[PDB]
DNA sequence: ATACTCACACT
DNA sequence: AGTGTGAG
């Protein structure tokens, strides 16, 4: 089980709403920009940020105050604001375009607004036919860094170098040959790659290797605008300095303790305990996937899923801003519920199928966590007022005040989902 | 108080 | 069912 079985690449929208903003926008084109959402609080935060603001060190979760600090020739788009929250829209609209033109070369998995990983193995198996068994030119990987190679002074001198390498090496007459497999497969991604951009002018780096991990850690190497193949053989040198924590999944409380325990630094270190010690410490299916994957094999196979399993809607309330009326509760589940309603109508005629379940969630001023409380009732009809009344009678009781006009502890934030769709 | 999203595991 | 993690 060396896990070369699969051709896999994840996508990525290089800052996608900053580019959806600069496509509508050309003053705000190849300029340090970014996106924000409500400006009234220290400008707005800052949700997405263009590759010229960001060598000024402009980053997201900054405020945009702060990072006109840093960068005052900055430009600033905001989201849009419906019904008093943040309406992205623009964006949601923007990535099904994107999708809907990866799903023309192979069946992908949304992962994110921005991202989907694609499995190729199939499409690998077509080209490598038609290719009678001629080599593969340069020409062919215009954008394509190989990890590892070369083994010039300029970037691009070096990609050529390490790019004529590999194909150099390359044993074409092998249909089998998994090195073969991920040259192919990343071919295909300059062409879905080039076809993102022509149909859209969306830019996009892509990581190709044989899981979904490599192919996200491929593709966070040589962003922007540009894909890298990971090889299984380059994953002993790439994992050997490669921080835990830059591995999807590790990035959290497991990765940390991974590292405390295990007192390590590096993927590849792992690779030094035997799977019953990894099981030991962090459970069976931990330790069986940190087992395979400091060693380049993870299994997690791409679902077919451009479409999202759940809608939801959310707004906080920090501070001196949270709900301490029962009224006002009302008022903002009405808000939600009809933003949920409008964005559900989209989907039962868009994508035949409806959802049936509602998910109500609040915070509560004091509490740490997310969400303080989730509940849930039926959803029957796509109607904002009937959502919000049953989001509000499944919530009322949670109402310590003993007065009924007051709503005590304070709300710090109101969460309503629909989850559980149903063909229509 | 970036803030608002989504998937999935655990129980 | 709810809660919590990890990610965008
Ligand atoms: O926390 C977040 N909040 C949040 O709204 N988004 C939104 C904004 C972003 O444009 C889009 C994609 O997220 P990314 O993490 O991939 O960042 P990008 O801006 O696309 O650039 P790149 O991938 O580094 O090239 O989702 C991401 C978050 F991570
Ligand atoms: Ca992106
Ligand atoms: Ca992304």
């Amino acid at each position: 089980a060396t896990g070369q079985d699969r051709v896999v690449a994840l996508v990525d929208m290089d800052c996608f709403f900053v580019q959806v903003e600069q496509r509508q926008n050309p003053h705000l084109r190849n300029k340090p920009c970014a996106v924000v959402q409500y400006k009234s609080w220290k400008g707005g935060g800052i949700i997405a940020v263009s590759y010229e603001a960001r060598a000024f060190g402009v980053t997201r979760s900054m405020w945009a105050d702060d990072a006109k600090k840093l960068c005052p020739d900055l430009l600033l788009a905001q989201v849009r604001e419906s019904r008093g929250k943040a309406n992205l829209t623009k964006y949601r609209e923007a990535s099904v375009e994107v999708m809907e033109i990866m799903s023309r070369f192979a069946v992908i998995e949304r992962a994110s607004i921005d991202e989907a990983y694609v499995d190729l193995t199939s499409a690998v198996q077509e080209r490598l036919q038609k290719l009678q068994g001629q080599p593969i030119s340069a020409d062919l990987l215009p954008s394509t860094y190989i990890e590892g190679l070369p083994q010039t002074v300029q970037k691009e001198g070096m990609r050529k170098q390490g790019l004529f390498q590999w194909l150099d090496s390359l044993q074409i007459d092998n249909l089998t040959s998994p090195d073969l497999q991920l040259t192919v497969g990343a071919v295909i991604v300059e062409e879905m790659r080039a076809a993102i951009e022509r149909e859209t002018g969306f830019q996009c780096s892509a990581g190709i290797s044989h899981n979904k991990v490599l192919a996200k850690l491929a593709c966070g190497l040589n962003k922007p605008n540009r894909q890298t193949l990971v090889s299984h053989g380059s994953v002993p040198q790439l994992f050997s300095q490669m921080p835990i924590r830059k591995i999807r999944s590790l990035g959290g409380k497991l990765g940390a303790s991974v590292i405390e325990i295990l007192g390590i630094e590096y993927m590849g270190e792992l690779t030094q305990f035997t799977e019953s010690q990894l099981q030991s410490h962090f459970g069976e299916k931990n330790g069986s996937w940190l087992y395979a994957m400091c060693r380049g094999i993870e299994h997690d196979p791409v679902k077919p899923r451009q479409l999202p399993k759940t809608i939801g809607c959310s707004k906080n309330f920090p501070g001196k801003t949270a709900l301490a009326t029962r009224e006002q509760v009302q008022w903002w589940l009405l808000q939600l519920a009809q933003e949920l309603e409008e964005r559900l109508t989209k989907d039962r005629n868009d994508n035949d199928r409806v959802a049936t379940q509602l998910v109500v969630s609040i915070r509560v001023q004091g509490d740490k966590r997310l969400s303080s409380l989730r509940r849930c009732c039926a959803l029957t009809r796509y109607d904002a007022h009937k959502m919000s009344h049953d989001a509000f009678t499944v919530i009322k009781n949670c109402n310590t005040s003993g007065i009924q006009t007051e709503w005590s502890p304070p709300l710090t934030m109101l969460f309503l989902c629909a989850t559980k769709f149903s063909a229509s």
